[PDB]
């Protein structure tokens, strides 16, 4: 219990860093990166019992997920990656691990002063995203 208490709450992106070759490096081909790399997502984290559940919500798409922390799930992406997901409290960090094709990708979660900073990592290339309170 309490465990995520200050992620929970709606989220509007302010700012982003190296997203389009994140998306580049994952795999994401021209015509979505381009339409997703436009998108001005809110997100929004709630908790319930052992559940937590991250909606986005974009003019892109809307997506939801709803997970137990270190309980595998299957996830498809919003650039349609069938993808198998962790997630994982590590330090007070929300942890995602996908994978996929034999790939991963890392995105991280965190509280920074007033914001919430994600962090997405595919090999040697990370993304920063900016989240503030909607
Ligand atoms: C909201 C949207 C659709 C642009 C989006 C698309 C992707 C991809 C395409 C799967 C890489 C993605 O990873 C994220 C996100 O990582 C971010 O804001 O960085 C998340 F998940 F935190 F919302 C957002």
């Amino acid at each position: 219990s309490h465990m995520c208490d200050a992620f929970v709450g709606t989220w509007k992106l302010v700012s982003s860093e190296n997203f389009d070759d994140y998306m580049k490096e994952v795999g994401v081909g021209f015509a979505t990166r381009k339409v997703a790399g436009m998108a001005k997502p809110n997100m929004i984290i709630s908790v319930n019992g052992d559940v937590i559940t991250i909606k986005s919500e974009s003019t892109f798409k809307n997506t939801e997920i709803s997970f137990i922390l270190g309980q595998e799930f299957d996830e498809v992406t919003a650039d349609d990656r069938k993808v198998k997901s962790t997630i994982t409290l590590d330090g007070g960090v929300l942890v995602h691990v996908q994978k996929w094709d034999g790939k991963s990708t890392t995105i991280k979660r965190k509280r920074e002063d007033d914001k919430l900073v994600v962090e997405c990592v595919m090999k040697g290339v990370t993304s920063t995203r900016v989240y503030e309170r909607a």
